[PDB]
């Protein structure tokens, strides 16, 4: 009744070389997987993701209901208004099974130029006691570069992808102004598992998380090897299988605006498993000001009627859509 949808996975290592033809050849696989299904799986990418699902795990099951609080979002503890993105989403036994911990950039500073202007979607990482969680601070910010110059690539195998030079995106991808975020989702084993927690979708299928489309230019995810992410495609959504190894990479709806809707947003969902695992997103996300100007590469003038749209709007639209959409997570 339900199939699997096809997600090629694409040696990357290229794109980090000086081999401009072999780049091309990675290129043209991102553009293939960005018409079909819209996800792929980056392999040979350099990171040690066993590391970061060891370090990850340690946090989640570690951390204690006081340090939760401590850390939660506005949205869990009234006061830290100042935290809208960065901190602790708390789980609610019986109701809600997810939780996670979220960062953004580590140079987000109170001298940050961004934070003094109170520019939103700037936030000061939040983050446990050095003592209580020995490296993880540490592990986390580096982790934060790691990725970082694993999406700087992808960008550059995007950009060819579109016909562009390479920097068209990563140019825009910057240490010291990106809104980029890290999400340590956990997912958790419940016995019993809560009812409320399970949402039905009109397909039937059970689910942990109801259809979206990411907020980014990109997005950049591990997850642990538990089955559970579907694509929708014209007859109907198709499972996508899990890769412990690598990367699942797909556009987000800012990538859509600015190629007319070329590369799409796909529309994913989760499936709901009763099952210990890991969700770790990295979304590419711009700076506040950068502006890409739409284009269309079907036609030939490349002309698109699309408005130029600011990342950081774009951004504080996008999140707060998705939670009225979607709830608080
Ligand atoms: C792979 C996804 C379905 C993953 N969930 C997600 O990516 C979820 C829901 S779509 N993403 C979000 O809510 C947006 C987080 C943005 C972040 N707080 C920020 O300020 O930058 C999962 O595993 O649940």
């Amino acid at each position: 009744s339900v199939s699997k949808a096809n997600v090629p996975k694409i040696d990357v290592s290229p794109l980090f070389g000086d081999d401009q033809a072999a780049k091309m050849r990675v290129a043209q696989q991102i553009d293939a997987a960005s018409r079909d299904t819209g996800f792929f799986y980056a392999v040979n990418h350099g990171i040690n993701v066993q590391r970061l699902s060891q370090k990850t795990k340690e946090f989640h099951m570690s951390i204690t209901p006081e340090e939760k609080w401590d850390l939660a979002i506005r949205a869990y503890n009234k006061e830290h208004q100042d935290q809208v993105r960065a901190g602790y989403y708390l789980s609610i036994p019986g109701k809600k099974a997810v939780e996670s911990f979220c960062y953004l950039n580590p140079n987000f500073t109170p001298d940050h130029p961004r934070i003094q202007a109170k520019t939103p979607t700037h936030e000061v990482n939040v983050w446990p006691d050095e003592t209580k969680h020995p490296g993880f601070q540490d592990f986390a910010e580096q982790y934060y570069w790691d990725v970082f110059g694993l999406s700087s690539a992808l960008l550059k195998g995007y950009a060819l992808a579109l016909g562009k030079e390479e920097n068209f995106f990563a140019r825009h991808f910057k240490p010291d102004d990106t809104l980029a975020s890290v999400v340590l989702i956990r997912y958790p084993y419940l016995d019993p598992y809560p009812e409320a927690a399970i949402k039905t979708a009109a397909d039937g299928t059970k689910l942990s998380f109801e259809w979206h489309e990411d907020v980014s230019l990109i997005t950049v995810l591990y997850q642990s090897n538990v089955q559970n992410l579907q694509v929708e495609t014209a007859a109907g959504y198709q499972d996508i299988e899990a890769d412990d190894t690598g990367y699942l990479i797909n556009c987000g709806s800012y990538m859509a605006h600015l190629t007319n809707n070329y590369y799409k947003a796909p529309i994913q969902r989760v499936k709901w498993v009763n099952a210990e695992r890991q969700s770790l997103p990295f979304f590419v996300n711009l700076g506040y000001d950068s502006v890409i100007d739409p284009f269309d590469p079907r036609e030939p003038n490349g002309k698109s009627d699309r408005e130029p749209l600011s990342y950081g709007d774009y951004l504080q639209n996008g999140l707060v859509s998705l939670i009225n959409k979607n709830g608080q997570t």
